[PDB]
């Protein structure tokens, strides 16, 4: 990394390696080395994390794949609603249903400023026509489980796993926990 | 019948052939009978219905099966969570997920009256342990299409169809419209 300082700190909540690696100019892949973290996309809340600070040779990109923006205008299968929680907005839901921000609006002709959206406001999911998700079952949480992998394994989204367990945070899962999980959700025909 | 009188009734909003039989003190049958209506779900908003008033042989039997009460204590498959909409009861919700009301006020301890609920309110969903539904996906209403009719053709609830597609009112569904339909759900092993 070649940094001039390492940080012992302490993940809070919102935190990802992104977040962290920009705040303290480190990067990623350089974290997950130092503190032979097993996925990068899994730090614990509350868990200490040496950090190499200001580094004039950040790897962001070694360790993980970062996607590229959505370009898809429709989510296969399902939902057709997906309910407002605290701290979502446009851009994140649609980034999570790997939509872009842009169908995700035009489904939702209701909403007149999409930056003032309610807790509990219920919005439009565009669903491709001709579309479905295999199965859609209840599944038991493993350690190390995270929506964003998930989504990945059983060829599904971030959004959709969050659509049918709304009222379920992704950052406080629990080992043993039942989800419901949507399973190969594709165009058919 | 052996009714006394005959009114020509306008379907309105929250009718069912149950509720007009009762308020008319009718029969199911009869009004189906007489007005040669192919599905005693289906009457439509606005449209004329000549009911037999006040009769004294009211068959509210032979063409319809009305279920028992639900007995089950939870639902198989899907989904983890359901947004309240306007007009939906906790009994009513219940009853669409055919599961006993007690099973979904034990699902839900964060809700103190269970006759105050709101409009966007999240609530949980007893989903049953090891269970699925076997394909979720796109489905084009067509020309009478109920929830009740779909759910059991499909092998679902009414309350699996509305949490899917929260945001739709099924008293307003149109020939075409595309609503997300899970099928097969059961548990499993
Ligand atoms: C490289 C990069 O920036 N990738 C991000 C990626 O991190 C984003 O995904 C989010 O990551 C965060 C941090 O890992 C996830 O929050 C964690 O969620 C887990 C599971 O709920 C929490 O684990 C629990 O931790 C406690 C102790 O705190 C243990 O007792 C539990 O047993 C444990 N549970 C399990 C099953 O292991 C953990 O505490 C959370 N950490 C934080 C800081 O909140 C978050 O869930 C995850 N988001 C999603 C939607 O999966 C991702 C966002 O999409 O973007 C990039 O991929
Ligand atoms: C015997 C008995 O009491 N059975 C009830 C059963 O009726 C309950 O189910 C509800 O029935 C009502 C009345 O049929 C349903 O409302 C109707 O919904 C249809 C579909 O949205 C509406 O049809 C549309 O009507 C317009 C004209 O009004 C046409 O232009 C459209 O093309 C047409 N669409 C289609 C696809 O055909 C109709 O107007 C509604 N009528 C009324 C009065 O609102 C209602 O959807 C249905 N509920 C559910 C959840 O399916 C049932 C409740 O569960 O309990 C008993 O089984
Ligand atoms: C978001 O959408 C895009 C496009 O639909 C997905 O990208 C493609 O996925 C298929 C596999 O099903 C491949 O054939 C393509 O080569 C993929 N790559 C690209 C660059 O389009 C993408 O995977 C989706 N992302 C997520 C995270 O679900
Ligand atoms: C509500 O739940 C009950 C019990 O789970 C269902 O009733 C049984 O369904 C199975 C078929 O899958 C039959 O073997 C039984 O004989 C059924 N009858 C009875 C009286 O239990 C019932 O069908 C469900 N109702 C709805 C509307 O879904
Ligand atoms: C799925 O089908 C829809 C409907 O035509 C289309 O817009 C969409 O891009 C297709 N998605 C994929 C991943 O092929
Ligand atoms: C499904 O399994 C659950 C979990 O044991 C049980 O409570 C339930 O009654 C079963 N349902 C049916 C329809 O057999």
């Amino acid at each position: 990394c070649g940094s001039t300082s390492n940080i012992k700190y302490t993940v809070v909540k919102g935190d990802t390696l992104t977040s962290i690696a920009k705040k303290f100019k480190s990067g990623i892949c350089n974290i997950v080395s130092v503190n032979k973290l097993a996925n990068p996309n899994l730090i614990e809340l509350g868990a200490t994390l040496i950090i190499p600070e200001n580094c004039s040779n950040p790897d962001n990109k070694s360790c993980v794949s970062t996607p590229a923006e959505p370009t898809e205008t429709c989510v296969p299968g399902l939902p057709g609603s997906y309910t407002i929680v605290s701290g979502d907005t446009l851009t994140n839901i649609s980034q999570d249903f790997n939509i872009t921000l842009d169908s995700l609006i035009a489904a939702n002709t209701q909403i007149e400023n999409p930056d003032a959206i309610d807790v509990g406001q219920i919005i439009t999911v565009p669903v491709c026509p001709s579309s479905q998700c295999e199965a859609v079952g209840t599944y038991n949480i493993v350690a190390g489980d995270l929506f964003v992998d998930l989504a990945a394994t059983y060829h599904t989204t971030i959004g959709q796993i969050k659509a049918l367990n709304n009222n379920v945070n992704p950052s406080k899962l629990k080992v043993g926990q039942q989800i419901i999980l949507p399973q190969d959700c594709k165009n058919v025909t």
